[PDB]
DNA sequence: CCCAATACCAGTC
DNA sequence: GGACTGGTATTGGG
């Protein structure tokens, strides 16, 4: 299998650099504003002058400002982000039926049937670049592998405006070589627990006993390590199909009264239903974020499918349920639908 | 046997 | 989490 990997480079930053020509070459941080007290909030992404310096995705504004006190800092225009995202798959399409959009900037594409070898695909990486480049003058990044693990990979060690090839030789290089904490789908609390085993590389999880490791990370992370180590991972590109869509505001203050968490909740759920694009779905949880940051939500499944109007009945109920089963207040409210006809 | 439905938990931008 | 969306570990039945 050949499989072309496609990564938009530091995106939200970049198409915040697109629209406004006067930002390009200056540290670039864009934020989600929670609205509370002012800087209160996360960091979405940042440019890779701002990355430099140690602002990265996650950390807080006002941490972020503890070190770029002069870079520019722009609110999340989620929205704008999703109309390019949306164009550039487009172009993506024209060059593989077989194509699986992984988040709002990577695709995978399966090109076994487009190109004969590696060198064939490089050089159709090269053509989807400077397409993006010129219809979108966004650059992105290109990994190109035996499956879509390692094409992912290659696009890790290649980024920004890169291109690599990871061929059959180091593959095999790679699954001796190559620290387990950069392996997609581990983050911090897989990378960590693993890293008191001693395991520390791929090629370590086939050393240890499979139900420890089972009964230390879960029997899918465990089947799913050892499958990279082996160097048996078959996952084919399916297209995706999005399984909920959601919508969770901050309140301006805290709360458990249940009258002033409406609306938002309420309008929680008229902006998901706005983007549940007449799919109906037959599941709804309604979604708390306490005090200390917790996450509490209850929910319910109908043999049918949810108007909107249920949905905001039907979501108090809910939301009553989590207030008398926790007695702390709510910081963050929200609606979760899923179950889809 | 699933699996469905129910939550709290993890990776990503 | 921000704010999303999947994953994931219980459970309750057929
Ligand atoms: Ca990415
Ligand atoms: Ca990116």
């Amino acid at each position: 299998m050949i499989v072309l990997f496609v990564d938009f480079d530091y995106f939200y930053a970049q198409v915040e650099e697109v629209l406004n020509p006067s930002l390009k070459g200056k540290p670039v941080v864009v934020c989600v504003f929670s609205g509370r007290f002012e800087d209160s909030g996360a960091v979405a992404t940042a440019n890779y002058e701002a990355r430099k310096f140690g602002v990265k995705a996650g950390i807080p504004i006002v941490e972020a400002k503890k070190i770029l006190p002069n870079a520019v800092y722009l609110p999340m225009r989620k929205e704008v982000y999703q109309q390019v995202s949306s164009r550039i798959m487009n172009l993506l399409r024209e060059y593989s039926e077989k194509i699986e959009i992984a988040s709002i900037d990577e695709a995978y594409l399966d090109i076994s049937d487009k190109v004969r070898d590696y060198r064939e695909a490089y050089n159709l990486g090269l053509e989807i670049k400077n397409k993006i480049l010129e219809k979108e003058k966004i650059t992105v990044t290109v990994g190109i592998s035996k499956n879509k693990v390692f094409a992912k990979i290659a696009a890790d060690m290649a980024k920004p405006n890169g291109i690599k090839v990871i061929d059959d030789e180091e593959v095999k290089r790679l699954i001796r070589e190559l620290d387990i904490a950069d392996v997609p789908g581990i983050g911090n609390i897989t990378a960590e627990k693993l890293k008191k085993l001693g395991i520390n590389k791929l090629v370590d999880t086939l050393s240890i006993e499979f139900d420890k490791l089972k009964g230390m990370i879960g029997e899918a992370k465990a089947k799913y390590l050892i499958s990279l180590a082996r160097d048996e991972y078959n996952e084919p590109i399916r297209t995706r199909v999005r399984k909920s869509i959601g919508r969770i505001v901050t309140m301006k203050r805290n709360s458990r009264n249940l009258e002033e968490i409406k609306p938002y909740l309420f309008r929680a759920i008229e902006e998901s239903y706005y983007k549940l694009d007449k799919r109906i779905p037959k599941a709804i949880h309604v979604v708390a974020v306490t005090e200390d940051l917790d996450i509490v939500s209850r929910g319910r499944t109908f043999p049918h499918g949810i108007s909107k109007e249920t949905a905001y009945s039907e979501s108090v109920k809910l939301l009553q349920k989590i207030l008398e089963e926790d007695e702390r207040k709510i910081r963050r409210i929200g609606v979760r639908f899923s179950k889809f006809i």
